[PDB]
DNA sequence: ATTTTGACGCT
DNA sequence: AGCGTCAA
């Protein structure tokens, strides 16, 4: 009881962008806006693939990963933007810089966690203490949350919105606002503090995003796509029960794959909630200390994991694929490509030491052969002394060049290149 | 022929 | 160090 901790200290919020690659591509071109879009990468095979999809277009079935030429079928007058080429590959630059613009606002309010090119977390605990202070007692209007939602709410007209609104009255009908540890107190000034992030957001870029809020990463991840597109969602920790009682395992982060299907096989469970029936020796006997402690807190809705305070990448990487008869099957093709790869990695090192203040120190190369379903097949690092383009490609070839079986020829062929720098030093 | 990334874990 | 897992 008076010692069982709750998981409540933290404020921590998710911000994520709504279907981010075609709003970089919508605010380009207008034409595009309020359409059934997609971003596509390479146009030769079946018209290329889909790597991002507006809600108009997942409205007739359009996803990531479908051939254009496929979602064509589904959605004829679906509209294509293609990311640039450049050296023969995809080049992702306007949407890492249109990531930039994004976290440099976020971190205008706190510190963030870049988690992936278009989400970050927020720490929110000492934002929300001062705006607390700030408040004086003073009740948080509906007003204040114009598109939030409360997951659980409302319980106890038909429409979306009034859903929404009734929960939300709900929700603030219940608050005690006299209290400033109040934990709901807490997480509600965190929505407060995010409607204003995310107005700022679309103010200052154009673009539309989405949030969770909860006390911690897993709960604020989760919350966010509750109620994607343009709004946000608070989770509190009573939500949990309800919540995790008909969550399948795989929606918690980390749980969408091997261990996550392991948990279901080994305990015959479906869902989150079930966990708590377990002590936390059974769960690390099944899934190890690490993972059977996090899991025994996790299905309570508790979980420890700090937003890091780092908002730029740790590696700067490009890679490319050579599937079928592309694979590369002769030297002169894998020095060629090695050269486009590490002059792409060259110009974008040499932007990140101007910008960034520092400097990759190890080359990572990592190729891929043919029939290995792996996604690399062997790695290798070497010293990255030059930000050299010709330097670069001869040291990953003199690193990787004793797995050619035998040749002027490559055996097996190679169906993947990938360099990566890494250990960045200040500078 | 699901591509191009990027973080972190294990041994 | 090099390989594996999970993820967007
Ligand atoms: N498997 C993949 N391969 C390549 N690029 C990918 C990718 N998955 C995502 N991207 C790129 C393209 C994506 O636009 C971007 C962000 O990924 P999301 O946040 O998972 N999806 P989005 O923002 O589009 O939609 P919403 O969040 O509203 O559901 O990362
Ligand atoms: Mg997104
Ligand atoms: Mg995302």
């Amino acid at each position: 009881g008076p010692h069982m901790a709750t998981g409540q200290d933290r404020v921590v919020a998710l911000v994520d962008m709504d279907c981010f690659f075609v709003q970089v591509e919508q605010r380009q071109n207008p034409h595009l806006r309020n359409k059934p879009c997609a971003v596509v990468q390479y146009k030769s095979w079946k018209g290329g693939g889909i790597i991002a999809v507006s809600y108009e277009a997942r409205a007739f079935g359009v996803t990531r990963s479908m051939w254009a030429d496929d979602a064509k079928k589904l959605c004829p007058d679906l509209l294509l933007a293609q990311v640039r080429e450049s050296r023969g590959k995809a080049n992702l630059t306007k949407y890492r810089e249109a990531s930039v613009e994004v976290m440099e606002i976020m971190s205008r309010f706190a510190v963030i966690e870049r988690a992936s090119i278009d989400e970050a977390y927020v720490d929110l605990t000492s934002a929300v203490q001062e705006r607390l202070q700030k408040l004086q007692g003073q009740p948080i209007s509906a007003d204040l949350l114009p598109s939030t939602y409360i997951e659980g709410l409302p319980q106890g007209t038909v429409q979306k919105e009034g859903m929404r609104k009734q929960g939300l009255f709900q929700w603030l009908d219940s608050l005690q606002i006299d209290n400033l540890t109040s934990p709901d107190l807490q997480l509600t000034v965190g929505a407060v503090i995010v409607e204003e992030m995310r107005a700022a957001i679309e103010r200052e870029t154009g673009f539309q995003c989405s949030a969770g809020i909860s006390h911690n990463k897993v709960l604020a991840k989760l919350a966010c796509g509750l109620n994607k597109p343009n709004r946000q969602t608070l989770v509190s920790h009573g939500s949990v029960p309800q919540l995790f009682s008909q969550m399948p395992i795989r929606k918690i982060r980390s749980l969408g794959g091997k261990l996550g299907a392991s948990v279901i096989e080994i305990l015959g469970i479906e869902y989150m909630g079930e966990l708590t029936q377990f002590t936390e020796s059974q769960l690390q006997s099944h899934f190890g200390e690490k993972n059977g402690s996090w899991l025994y807190a996790m299905c309570r809705g508790i979980e420890h994991d700090p937003v890091k305070p780092r908002q730029l990448p740790k590696t700067i990487g490009c890679s490319k694929n050579f599937p079928g008869k592309t694979a590369l099957a002769t030297r002169e093709q894998v020095q060629w490509w090695l050269l486009q790869l590490a002059q792409e990695l060259e110009e974008r090192l040499t932007k990140d030491r101007n910008d960034n203040d520092r400097v990759a120190t190890q080359l990572v190369v990592s190729i891929r052969v043919q029939g290995d379903k792996r996604l690399s097949s062997l790695r290798r690092c070497c010293a990255l002394t030059r930000y050299d383009a010709h330097k670069m490609s001869h040291d990953a070839f003199t690193v990787i060049k004793n797995c050619n079986t035998s040749g002027t020829e490559w055996s097996p062929p190679l169906t993947m290149l990938f360099l990566c720098a890494t250990k960045f030093s200040a500078s």
